[PDB]
């Protein structure tokens, strides 16, 4: 019941298990749905090497996490799971 | 005089559970997810919980918990469906999984 | 969006003043008669008329004294103000069902 990802104010679908914590943070490989705001920022990244721009949710705007430039740093808590 | 004690259903205010009986399953009492009918559900991990009645035999499938089984849990005493009860598990063997827009929270 | 007064209308709140108390911005309680509300918390809140001093018995808010708010220009209940706390040390909590939101 945990293999689907999507927004949790809206229910947007983001990603999933076959793409994939570490605020706990889910890496994924792709992901849909988004929209990345602005350039790239090195400020405080959380992985070594990567820039980041700001992801958020395409239907409602939540902020949902970081795109890595490659793969998305997704918040947990800003996500909902469920079954395929 | 807390006010922020115990937890009862919303719809008939049947005693159900206490804010001192939260658990934080994989480091969070709180766990947000969505059934196969697309239903989002914001959900509070209990210990334990009262004044329900868990309905039929428990179940596997689709479970939003690693390793834990599920029974609906309704508030016994209107029916209204308040969460899901979990066992089969480990650390801990059971818990309770209620969804937290249908309890009210007041005092003892 | 703004929240108005259901009964008059009067400007009370504004989307942009929603307060996730505990992590939520609703909380659904109930009080020691067992009257049950769902309220919403506002950081700020204009146009109420707060009543009687603040009490801290059966706070739903731990650390928070109430009082509480009538709309200042029909007296409708709408809900309880919340002080003497700390980050943020006062915000309402407001009845959603006797609020209505809409445009500016
Ligand atoms: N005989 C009564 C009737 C009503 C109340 C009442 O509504 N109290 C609220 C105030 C707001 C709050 O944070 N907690 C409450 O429980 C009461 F206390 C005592
Ligand atoms: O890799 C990252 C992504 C951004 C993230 N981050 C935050 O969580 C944050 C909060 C407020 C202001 C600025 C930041 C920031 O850079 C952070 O700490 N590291
Ligand atoms: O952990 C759980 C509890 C049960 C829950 N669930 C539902 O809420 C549901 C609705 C309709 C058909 C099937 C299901 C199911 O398994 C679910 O998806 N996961
Ligand atoms: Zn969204
Ligand atoms: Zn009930
Ligand atoms: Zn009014």
């Amino acid at each position: 019941g945990a293999s689907i990802f999507r927004c949790r104010q809206c229910g947007q679908t983001i990603s999933r298990r076959d793409w994939l914590e570490h605020f706990r943070v889910w890496c994924f490989s792709l992901a849909q749905g988004l929209r990345l705001i602005g350039a790239p920022s090195g400020e405080f990244s959380w992985f070594k090497g990567y820039d980041w721009t700001i992801a958020l949710c395409g239907q409602c705007g939540s902020h949902l996490g970081w795109h890595y430039e490659t793969f998305f740093g997704l918040i947990k808590d800003r996500l909902a799971e469920g079954p395929a």
